[PDB]
């Protein structure tokens, strides 16, 4: 039967059984032990939440957004069948990740495993269908109206996008389905605002977005040759509001100086563990930390319990992860040198970071000092803050609408609406750190940095 | 004794006895029938309170602020007497507004006595003159350390300013204390704080800034000859946030198109009911709506009484000040035409916003409408929104210290904080609106204006 | 067309064009002048909100609960005809409010003419047809589907009650239906929930009741013979949880002792200003403030206007009341000599509260002290406080059902909820005041209550 | 120097510098990692804190009470000594907490150690020895102006009591110090008001309380011959509302059903567990779980990584415990047959619950039903609710002050302040569930649970 849950952040949310049925399996209750924002729980003692109360969120503020655009416009022709197919992918939206969440597939997995391309949205979809196979949901969609051979697609693409009309799950004209979920044009969509609102709570910090007043003047208008959500044309400011609070709270909480560092010793303990740590898959067969993302039920046992398996150990070889984890303990972290002027002309790609040491360490400080340091005694941090779209105006690829015409959607020009609006949408910053506390190398580390950072104008 | 008050924004607040005996006088307690926000609450029916509480906020506020500073640095020598002159001009900052606040004296003495500059500021210390000497307070003043003929000095410079080294209350080591209530070289004042929060509380808005914060990293330092209160380094993006969220509130409520035109009909309708009015002030002379700001007695009598007396009079020579406000009250309104698109460049002055209507009218429609309007058939408003001084970084004239050297004040760059921040600080557009709202004289008057509009390149 | 409205407590409402049309008139935008607390304001400085968005807020609150109830059972067969009712009915419940709310026809009403019976709801009734009859909305609610002849009669029963089965507006089928916004037979209507929401988000209190939990678990059932609304089983604790709330927001809020004096004085003043103050009706015809409700037209210009009308008069026959509205506005106020212990066995009833003075003053203190008081030196204040039915249990009157059994309703006793409820649901208490000042007139006051109280076990 | 915290529930806290070095020990970090509610975070998914944040809460808020009291009164003579030592004693009352909290303290140790008396208290005093000794803090606390050997003892004797005048930290005329952060003769103080506010804030249930306005109204007493505590004599209402929002909360969210079913089931899977799972502790000795208590090095590394070590374990020897725990997590739960009527006459001892099986067992159904239960299919969880001091009413210990006498301490009987006030402060409840999911086995528990109620007129 119909069941009900009691959200902090929406109130009480009630769940359809099928979903209840998919809620309820292994796969699924792992996220109660994976945490949201990683390494800032050391920084903000308030956030403690995990990904699952968060995925049920989305969840439900899909369905919301669903019936919304039903009730307002009856000749779309949304069944139920779509209702719950967009429910299920926004419930599924985050199976992948791995243990403290952006740490795993951000700083780890590029460093232990080079040569492969990992994203959490394709062991979202693998895990998916893990769980579909091993827990016997097949008959049980059957059940209730909904087509798995179908079904199952659409939802696959609304989570990772396509696997001149490229989708398969859906027909053209129900093209406004695939931008509830995920967002891949224009970036806005309920997972931003679900995490706005539970993050802003959590941390202690306020909020701005009011996603039921977009909601309200929500439409659905047949934009170029396909059909497309809308916003009423006076919503523009509210939209580059919206945007402003994302910037900021990345740039609040999200790049925290501290976080970033405890997460950077805590990616180097992991690697200095692998080899060491050992995960049983199917087959009795064995698996490394890096390597689990190759057998889903070995990566269904790879939560952050790694962290106090690691800390609480007594192997003589894990010793060296040990020393880190203690280190963090007694909060004895890599000292701050010193960071570079933002600067959105020169740009460092993503294969130059491993030499960047190299260039801090082989500078020539004009003054005497003695104390002279390494290549290894410098970690160098690049940030990349923009609009989530790489440098362009997300609001050029918004389509609005006049109350006067409601079914003719049309471009706004950003002159058009505010002289004091930013002029570009993207920036980078680098920041340095050092590995030794006497009081003697963190002033040798800064007559360093000030002539790498005085030596290429950043 | 010392006396509670339970505030929904504060909590509890704690009063002196001296403020006790000040907010019982008649000229305090008219503040009681002053709204904050005039004719937003026409449109944001959440927004009915007056200017008592707001007043009461921003003396609790000034008391905390001062309070802060001299325990944390015992070197400033801030006395007891100082706090309680801090708090009563805090109080009594507001004590000047006539009916719907900013209406007064933003629409109608400019439009009623043009060959005066008069402000609520100037209107506050006459009232606390005329307050102080008619309830007897200066022998209360002298029975808790208070030298009345130093400190009433003190407490209108801190109102007004000035009535090198300019100020008269207090000696040159003792600076900081003149931008605790009112910051008149970089805005940054707790009143600002007081009515964020408590807008924000009352419209359903969502805010932004934390005072408390600020409060913990204010410091005083001697910058440049003279001591001032600096902030940390890293609360730069905070504060560029905060004027942010001031920009955000004005364009969302305060400027609202259709509070704007109500408060437009209000100020008609008084205009027209002016010379018919009658006002009794000291000796029994009389007076006008207009001409009562040369009366403190009879300005004490003039609030927002004289909307409903006007309403509900019978008088013939008052039925056109009363057509005015029953078309209010049946929500017939003047009709918006079209706004003009923002722009920095070439600026409409105050003296010249006489002729526009004229101009609007003075036009050539290419078509042909046989529907003709006159001069007197438009209204022109015209907005400047900005960062509260005129197109200058309100940021360049603050003053920041570094943890390491926190006795040193330094400057702070734009370029060095970020790119992603506004380039100018200024804009201003122009709203045309009808006032024959029939079926076709909006036809007829878009024509008007999209052919003025493009005749002046706006 | 359709309208959104943003209210504090509820979020963005929206309106009906039939409710729209309602709200722009005379009648109810007389609303935005009278207060919700009355008296309150002057101790509570954040309650100072009117009736006007209470109004708004139940009217919403009925739509939401009579569409949530026509969801979860399509059986009962409510049209949009019905909620557009319920909805009007919600709106207009309180259009018959005098100055100040409830001292209107709690305090002044029953002193100034004891030979007649009135309250706010038959002045509802009276001026909901006043409006309707004068704004021509016969035809505008013949446009919508509506019946006038039916649905006005319906709209009336609604909020007054009954003008075996005494309604006429609707069949016995749709008994649920009277019950929605005014619930004369357990008193839970969505009345309650929007001022508790209300008084508690603006005075500055907490609040507890979950009405959304409420709402979720509401149910439709046959009790006796005729259709009623249930509630889950298990939601007897939230049910005595609300009541307890209801009991301390009246104790803690609208019982103080100095808002109640304060009342006391405004009606004293308004006491002696009738007979002085004049109000015109239909056909040049005048009225007092006490015989203004026998003239819909007349009652229409009764606001908190008076209030100051008399405080800035000069006429000098208003001295009186002049001279108590400024006693009021220095905080000279009557004084509080003592109350009684509660007790509900020895009833007082409304018909000796005029003599009381007399009993009180009537007697021999003692101990022996010269200054000895009138009968007219004092006021006596009878407070009830119960938990809405009389001393009766209303939980005994609420029907509940089962989760295995869902469609049979069956009754709670209070023995098998809890041990740690209450015995008994009423009781009374006296206060005593004394309208002297003198240090003297107040022990001598105290004793003649000690003397008083010990005279009849009190 | 001074470092800031920002809590989503105090705001921002500083922290004296001797309260940082005390936090950064492993002794104190475990505690992130040790969850606040235990079990209930299956049902409430917002309760996902720890006691680390409640620890900071507790020490920020009698830090701000001593402060209070310190100022308003300062003829107490509190030093900053007393300050350090009550934020210290505050900060360390919790350290002895074990895995999901009071489950460990309240279900597994009895079960699994009968013959010790072992309270989380105790672990508490022991920790903190053990923290002290082995992070070397004794130079630190003499540097700040502490003598160890008399604030230790203070300390001690604050978290766990006397080890007339019994106590020795502090003399007699410093008693009300022995209150601020736990109170043993009337349950008032810091720690309840923390962990209402936290919880409230996270399971999404609003508070009543406001410790504010009483810290307003708290003043020092001499009420028998000892310093003491005392409220102003019109708080009492106050306290008795937070009494019922205790129970209310507890009623609610602390004993639901599902929770404390999830819990036994945790406890039977740990009591399968032990005797193959092992700690190492000082000089290489291992010890059990049930053994850990033994030795503080061995307790520092038992937290709720255990529940997910059973869980993802793959030893033979664990097989029943990972049976149970995978049983949690796919809901199928053992099921609740029915509850007994409260009674507060007739007592179970705490003796007496290993038998209460056996007797519902040992019935005899008087209908006919074939299918029959054992006495281990049944577990039977008694439930006892009251004022937190054995049905003895906490408000007749509290002393109270009049406005006129504030130094003279009095007393107030529950008569004198209403009638609606509970008559008992005690009570008994007993639930029963079946461990045999089935249709037929669950009516014939039932059948044996009514024969068995009816049995003793429960
Ligand atoms: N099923 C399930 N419920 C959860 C979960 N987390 C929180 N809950 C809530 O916890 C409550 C406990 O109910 P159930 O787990 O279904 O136990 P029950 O109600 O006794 O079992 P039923 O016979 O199915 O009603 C539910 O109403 C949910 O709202 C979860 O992960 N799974
Ligand atoms: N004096 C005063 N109090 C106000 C006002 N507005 C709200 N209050 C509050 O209302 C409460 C009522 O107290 P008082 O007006 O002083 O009446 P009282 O306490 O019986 O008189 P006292 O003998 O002076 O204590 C005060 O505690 C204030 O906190 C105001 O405008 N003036
Ligand atoms: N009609 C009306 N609107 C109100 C009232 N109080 C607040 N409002 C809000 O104020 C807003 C102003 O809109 P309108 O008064 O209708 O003015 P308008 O939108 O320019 O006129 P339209 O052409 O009808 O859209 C509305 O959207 C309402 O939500 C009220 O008493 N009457
Ligand atoms: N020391 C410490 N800080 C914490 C902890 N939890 C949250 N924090 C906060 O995290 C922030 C990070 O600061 P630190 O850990 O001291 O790092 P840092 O400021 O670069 O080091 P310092 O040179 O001492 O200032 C602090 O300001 C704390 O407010 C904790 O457990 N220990
Ligand atoms: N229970 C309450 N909770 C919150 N605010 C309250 C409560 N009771 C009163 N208040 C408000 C009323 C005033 O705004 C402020 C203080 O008033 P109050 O405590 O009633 O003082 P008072 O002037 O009536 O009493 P007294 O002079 O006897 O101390 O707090
Ligand atoms: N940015 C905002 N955030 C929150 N509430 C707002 C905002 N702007 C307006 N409101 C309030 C004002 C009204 O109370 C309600 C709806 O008003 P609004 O959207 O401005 O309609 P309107 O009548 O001015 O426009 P139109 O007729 O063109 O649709 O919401
Ligand atoms: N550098 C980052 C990136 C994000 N987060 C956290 C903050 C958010 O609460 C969460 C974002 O959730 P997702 O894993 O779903 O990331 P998205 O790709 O969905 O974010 P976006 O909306 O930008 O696409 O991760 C973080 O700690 N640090």
């Amino acid at each position: 039967t119909m069941k009900v849950i009691n959200d902090p952040i929406h109130g009480h949310i009630e769940l359809h059984p099928l979903l209840v049925r998919i809620i309820d399996t292994p796969q699924f209750q792992r996220l109660r032990y994976i945490k949201q924002l990683g390494g800032g729980y050391y920084v903000f003692p308030g956030a403690s939440h995990n990904r699952f109360e968060h995925s049920l969120g989305v969840g439900y503020l899909a369905g919301c957004l669903v019936h919304a655009l039903g009730e307002k416009q009856p000749e779309l022709q949304i069944s139920e069948r779509d209702v719950l197919c967009v429910q299920i992918a926004g419930l599924c939206h985050d199976l992948g990740h791995g243990p403290f969440s952006h740490m795993f597939d951000g700083r780890f997995i590029p460093l232990a495993r080079p040569e492969v391309k990992w994203t959490h949205e394709q062991g979202s979809v693998m895990m998916f269908e893990h769980l579909i196979n091993s827990n016997g949901i097949k008959p049980v969609m059957e059940q209730y109206g909904l087509i798995p051979e179908e079904d199952i697609c659409f939802i696959k693409e609304q989570i990772v996008g396509p696997l001149l009309w490229p989708y398969k799950g859906r027909p053209e004209n129900k093209s406004f389905l695939y931008e509830i979920v995920s967002n891949k044009r224009n970036g806005i969509d309920v997972d931003k605002w679900d995490y706005f609102a539970r993050d802003c709570h959590h941390l202690g910090i306020q909020n701005n977005f009011d996603y039921k007043r977009f909601i309200k003047f929500a439409r659905v208008c047949e934009v170029d040759n396909e059909l497309r959500i809308c916003a009423r044309d006076k919503e523009v400011g509210n939209l580059y509001d919206m945007f402003h609070t994302r910037n900021s709270l990345h740039r609040r909480a999200y790049q925290h100086k501290v976080g970033n560092i405890i997460d950077t010793m805590i990616t180097d303990a992991f690697l200095k563990a692998d080899d060491y740590i050992e995960i049983t898959g199917a087959g009795g067969k064995k698996y490394r930390i890096s390597t689990a993302i190759d057998d889903m039920e070995a990566y269904t046992k790879l939560t952050d319990n790694i962290f106090l398996e690691i800390l609480y150990s007594t192997d003589p070889k894990l010793k060296d992860a040990r020393e880190i984890l203690k280190q963090i303990e007694y909060r004895n972290l890599f000292k701050y040198v010193g960071e570079t002027q933002p600067t959105g002309q020169i740009k460092i790609k993503r294969e130059d970071y491993e030499s960047l040491p190299k260039e801090v360490a082989s500078a020539k400080p004009k003054v005497l000092l003695d104390v002279k340091l390494k290549a290894e005694d410098f970690i160098v941090d690049v940030i990349n803050m923009d609009y989530g779209m790489q440098e362009k105006n997300p609001i050029d690829h918004v389509s609005f609408y006049c109350k006067t015409a409601p079914n003719r959607a049309i471009r706004i020009t950003k002159n058009q609406v505010s002289q004091l609006l930013p002029e570009k949408f993207a920036e980078q910053l680098i920041r340095v750190y050092c590995k030794k506390v006497d009081r003697k190398s963190l002033y040798a580390a800064r007559q360093y940095f000030v002539q790498w950072c005085a030596d290429r104008n950043f």
